[PDB]
């Protein structure tokens, strides 16, 4: 074993000899001193964190002020065509003129509509009139759905009236309480449509205050058989009608009441929380004595906890069991006297026990009684409580009249993420007679304006700002209602197996790294207020492979209207920002000609960033079509267009100028030095100038600037960046495409710091063989590693065979004691919107395990001794300063005859965090202000059991 001291320069070569080449062979210290001696034709300007925040926090309110307006018109001019509508019988005489939803019949006639395709919307659509749908085991026809018809036909006036007010409104809809939805514009309908507008989450979340659900299970012995896989289906169907605002238990008598879950109280019913109790609930067997005294006393002492969080709302208890002959009145008249729990009792299966106490436990206890005899009935029983929740909220009046919005969900309509506004219609007829009450107390619907998340994004500019630089907004719950990392697919819950029905709900501290700092930041922003925090924190790149280490600037404010809070990332050295000024025909144009394909020879593979620099040009993923599209838009249309961006176009011609120099004054007085495949240069107004035309095709990143993992990750460093490549074929040219080596570049105009471009090299390996060699041994291996252990180089040509590739998962030993010396640290993360390939007991949705390695400390020597078991290893760790590389040199692995189990940064498929213990600390969180029960004038005569 060598000497520290030759190591060390040894070391010392490859940190002069290598940062050299990249400061030459790229042109970075030549950038700079471009953007210099035109520091007129541009300026810097302010990025004032607090000013753009309440100004896109304006435009959101706005937006969210302008589809409340429509709903109002929608539920007003609702309750009034209803009213004067006349319950008629006969339909044949007078047909129905309407068009279904999903069609390619005397007493109703149908439309055939133009269709003609339109933008925002990804289909086929006709802004004449409105479509039906109608839910398959409905039968349209009937005396209930064609008098639906009918009154809903004025919404079509009402529908188009908001749609030419505001041209960029998304679906409008109104979920019957029949069962059909008619929506605006008409478009088609979407194997077997299991669609139902009463199941939607907006529609329950309008329907009905949230909820406190506690349901009761019989599972005693005369439940056992069919009338137990109808109670297992029946539960998991009730708990599908729960959002995040409500809170549900699920528990089990048979003679002792018991749990069936790790919960012992109320959860707060979420994605996660409820896939616990769905697969409790399937594993419970059928075996003893019916006990209705001790079920119902464990059912009423959980709602009692109040050491939790819950809802303080609707207190409600399912029973689900046959029959019986036991009341259980001393039960309840000792815990609700005051009947201030309502008790809604289900009759599953078919039996001949006796259902008289069953129904009535529901009337005395202001509930209703619903029977379940077959798989059938299971959907429609399950989802007709919240008629009975409902009618306190309409004997309020115009006070529960307030738009709610859903959380981020998928639309049925395919239109990626959106939200949705409600508002529950009532049925007032006869109210200026002051005297129906009977059937008034019930709903007629729930109104409903779809807001799609790219509305949002557009309200709130990004360009602006740095590649690192973003803004995000959350519920009060924590789940982001916009995020970078927020991902049009369903969050996984477990690991897929084989033998738009629910929202996006990602937490804000799922979404990206958790800090301690970070989650009071969440709770600052849950709470409503507005502040500032500059801190520094841990970043992961945009491949999940690395972590940075920088200085960010949270400043969030609250939506006025809303319930919602905006907050905007905003790092150091990018509070200031370049404005393009050029006011010129032919110096504009100087820039123009630069981007020309036909120049590429001596220019460079330009690329160009897929932006939306005008609403006339299209974008599209080929940028050789999109740099084609782009190119014949400048000239032909003059840059004075009123039709589009100014910054936008001014930016991207400002950079070609700048960038095309360094190709022609620079990077073009040498072809060939030692050895560069590609000399590349990414700046934020999107271009991307690798030089040799050839080299082109290795630049597998993609054309938008603002989402390449080198440039963000070279932005937060002050010193060099080496992008090692992937592995088993991911992308095209391990040693035929090179190693990037990035470097932004830094200037200052007026004493203030600027990072407009990232500039770099991409080094082959061949040669960077030769001068590492000054080699194939048996007795020691000198390997190079990067920021995140993974392998650039190695000795043995056989490790070189597999560069890019994780240290871990080639030398375990060596791997696992750098992390104990404290070199690597590591910060694992679940990633819930990720799909894997499923098991075994096509790919779904799952939880996945991330990793990620990074510098502990800022010592630049290592060494020390590795004991793997009767061997002694040693091992002299060297940092190359200036860039992220280390060097390791260690004896050979043949030399100690140990082979531990391997460790792998990769993304593994997993099921945590465990949510039994979640539910002990749950985050913080805040519930909605308003909850309507306990209404005096209720009507309690309608259960299902006192008429029959
Ligand atoms: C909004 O509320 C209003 C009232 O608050 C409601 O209008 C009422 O609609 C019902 C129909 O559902 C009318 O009932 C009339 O009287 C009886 C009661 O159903 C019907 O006679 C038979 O009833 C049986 C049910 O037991 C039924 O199966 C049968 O089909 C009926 N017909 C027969 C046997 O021929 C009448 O047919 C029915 N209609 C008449 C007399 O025209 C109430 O009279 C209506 N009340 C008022 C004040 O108009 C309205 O539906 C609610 N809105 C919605 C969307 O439901
Ligand atoms: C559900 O039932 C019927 C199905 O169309 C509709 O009732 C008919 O609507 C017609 C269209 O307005 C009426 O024709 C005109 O009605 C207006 C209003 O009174 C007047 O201009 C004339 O009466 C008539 N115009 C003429 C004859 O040139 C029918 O009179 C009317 N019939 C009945 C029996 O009501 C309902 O409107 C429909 N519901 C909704 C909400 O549209
Ligand atoms: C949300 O509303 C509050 C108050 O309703 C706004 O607070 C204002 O803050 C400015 C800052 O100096 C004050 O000058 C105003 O007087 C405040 N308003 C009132 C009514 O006192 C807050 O700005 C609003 N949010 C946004 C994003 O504009
Ligand atoms: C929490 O729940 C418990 C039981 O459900 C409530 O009762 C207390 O339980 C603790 C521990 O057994 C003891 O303090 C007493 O035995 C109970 N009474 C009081 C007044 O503490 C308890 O009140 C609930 N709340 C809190 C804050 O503990
Ligand atoms: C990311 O990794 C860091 C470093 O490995 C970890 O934070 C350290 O946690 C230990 C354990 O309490 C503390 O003693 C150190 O002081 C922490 N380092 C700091 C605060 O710099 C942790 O695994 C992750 N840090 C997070 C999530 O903030
Ligand atoms: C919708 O909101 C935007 C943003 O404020 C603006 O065009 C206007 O306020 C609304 N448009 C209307 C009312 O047509
Ligand atoms: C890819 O699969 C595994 C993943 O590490 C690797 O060991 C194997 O050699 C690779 N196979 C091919 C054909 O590239
Ligand atoms: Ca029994």
């Amino acid at each position: 074993f060598p000497s520290a001291v030759t190591i060390k320069s040894w070391v010392d070569k490859m940190q002069e000899d290598l940062v050299t080449l990249a400061k030459t062979a790229s042109g970075v210290n030549q950038l700079v001193d471009i953007y210099e001696k035109y520091q007129d034709l541009y300026t810097v300007e302010p990025n004032n964190a607090r000013q753009l925040v309440e100004i896109a926090a304006r435009d959101i309110e706005k937006l969210l002020s302008n589809r409340s307006k429509a709903l109002v018109r929608l539920a007003l001019e609702a309750e009034k065509v209803q009213a004067a509508h006349q319950w008629r019988e006969d339909f044949a005489s007078n047909e129905v003129v309407y068009y279904n939803a999903k069609d390619d019949e005397p007493g109703s006639q149908r439309i055939k509509p133009v269709f003609i395709e339109d933008a925002n919307f990804g289909r086929q659509i006709s802004y004449q009139h409105a479509a039906v749908h109608i839910p398959t085991d409905i039968y349209e026809g009937s005396t209930i759905v064609l008098n639906e018809l009918n009154w809903t036909s004025a919404l079509d006036e009402v529908f188009k009236k908001n749609r030419e007010e505001d041209p960029s409104l998304l679906w409008q809809v109104f979920g019957s309480a029949t069962g059909l939805a008619r929506y605006y514009p008409a478009s088609p309908w979407v194997k077997i449509d299991l669609y139902d507008v009463r199941r939607r989450p907006w529609y329950i979340q309008g329907a009905a205050s949230p909820k406190d659900m506690l349901i009761l299970v019989d599972v005693s012995g005369s439940v056992s058989g069919l009338t137990l896989k109808l109670i297992r289906t029946s539960v998991s169907e009730m708990l599908e009608t729960l959002s995040d605002d409500d809170f549900v238990n699920v528990a089990s008598f048979n003679s002792n009441a018991q749990d069936v879950s790790c919960f012992q109280h109320l959860v707060q019913a979420n994605v996660r929380n409820k896939k616990v109790l769905k697969d409790a609930v399937n594993n419970i067997t059928a075996k003893g004595i019916t006990d209705y005294k001790k079920g119902f006393s464990f059912a009423f002492e959980q709602l009692l906890n109040y050491n939790v969080s819950r809802a303080n709302c609707n207190k409600i208890i399912m029973l689900f069991t046959d029959g019986g002959e036991e009341r259980a009145q001393e039960i309840f008249n000792k815990y609700n006297k005051d009947k201030k729990v309502r008790v809604f009792t289900f009759s599953v299966g078919q039996h001949n026990y006796d259902r008289g106490p069953i129904q009535w436990m529901a009337c005395e206890n202001k509930g209703y009684y619903y029977e379940i005899p077959s798989i059938g009935a299971i959907r429609i029983n399950t989802q007709e409580y919240l008629d009975v929740l409902g009618r306190p909220m309409v004997l309020a009046g115009d006070k529960a009249k307030q738009v709610q919005w859903t959380n981020v969900y998928l639309d049925a309509l395919e239109l990626g993420l959106v939200i949705t506004g409600t508002l529950p219609v009532f049925n007032i007829t006869g109210q200026f007679e002051n005297k129906t009450n009977l059937k008034n107390q019930l709903i007629l619907g729930v109104m409903g304006v779809d807001v799609s998340l790219e509305d949002i994004k557009r309200l709130t500019p990004r360009f602006t700002l740095c590649p690192n630089g973003y803004y995000f907004a959350i519920d009060p719950n924590g789940y982001v209602l916009l995020h970078p990392n927020l991902q049009p697919k369903p969050i996984g819950v477990g690991i897929p197996t084989i033998n738009s029905q629910e929202p996006v709900t990602l937490d804000f501290l799922d979404a990206e790294l958790e800090n301690d700092i970070k989650v009071e930041i969440r709770n600052k922003m849950i709470d409503g207020e507005s502040g500032e925090k500059t801190f520094r924190t841990l970043v992961k790149s945009q491949d999940e492979r690395y972590i940075d280490k920088g200085n960010r600037t949270y400043t969030w404010t609250p939506v006025n209207g809303t319930d919602y809070s905006l907050a905007l990332v905003l790092p150091t050295y990018s509070f200031y920002y370049i404005k393009a000024k050029l006011e010129e025909t032919i110096t504009q144009a100087r820039y123009s000609e630069t981007l020309k394909p036909d120049n590429f020879e001596e220019s460079g593979y330009t690329f160009i960033a897929p932006r939306d620099y005008c609403n006339d040009l299209k974008i599209s993923d080929n940028n050789t079509e999109f740099l084609l599209n782009f190119n014949e838009f400048i000239d032909r249309k003059t840059p004075n267009n009123p039709s589009c961006n100014a910054d936008l176009i001014n930016r991207v011609l400002l950079d070609a100028g700048f960038t095309n120099e360094l190709v022609q004054n620079y990077w073009s007085k040498q072809k060939n030095i030692k050895g560069v495949k590609a000399r590349f240069v990414v700046t934020d107004g999107g271009i991307t100038r690798v030089y040799p035309k050839e080299a082109g095709e290795n630049w597998q990143e993609n054309p938008e600037t603002y989402e390449d993992s080198f440039y963000k990750r070279s932005l937060d460093n002050d010193n060099y960046v080496f992008t090692a490549p992937y592995f088993n074929k991911s992308g095209p040219g391990a040693y035929e495409s090179g190693i990037m080596v990035s470097k932004a570049v830094e200037i200052y105009i007026q004493g203030k710091l600027l990072k407009p471009a990232v500039v770099g090299i991409k080094i082959d390996v061949n040669s960077w063989i030769e001068n590492f060699t000054k080699r194939n041994s048996d007795v020691m291996d000198c390997v190079i590693l990067d920021d995140g252990g993974f392998l650039l180089m190695a000795n043995h040509d056989d490790y070189t065979n597999q560069i890019g590739r994780f240290f871990g998962e080639i030398d375990p030993s060596l791997m696992r004691h750098l992390v104990n010396i404290s070199v690597y640290a590591f910060n694992k993360s679940y990633d819930y919107q990720s799909v894997c390939e499923p098991g075994a007991a096509s790919k779904q949705s799952c939880i996945t395990e991330q990793t990620q390695y990074f510098f502990d400390n800022d010592s630049k020597s290592f060494s020390g001794v590795l004991d793997c078991g009767n061997c002694s290893r040693i091992f002299h760790g060297e940092k190359l300063m200036n860039t992220n590389l280390i060097f390791i040199m260690v004896e050979s692995k043949g030399t100690c005859p140990c082979d531990t189990r391997l460790l792998i940064q990769a993304e593994q498929t997993s099921d945590g965090p465990n949510p039994c213990d979640m539910v002990k600390q749950p985050r913080y969180r805040k519930g909605p202000d308003v909850c309507f029960d306990n209404n005096v004038l209720e009507d309690y005569t309608d259960c299902g059991g006192v008429s029959g």
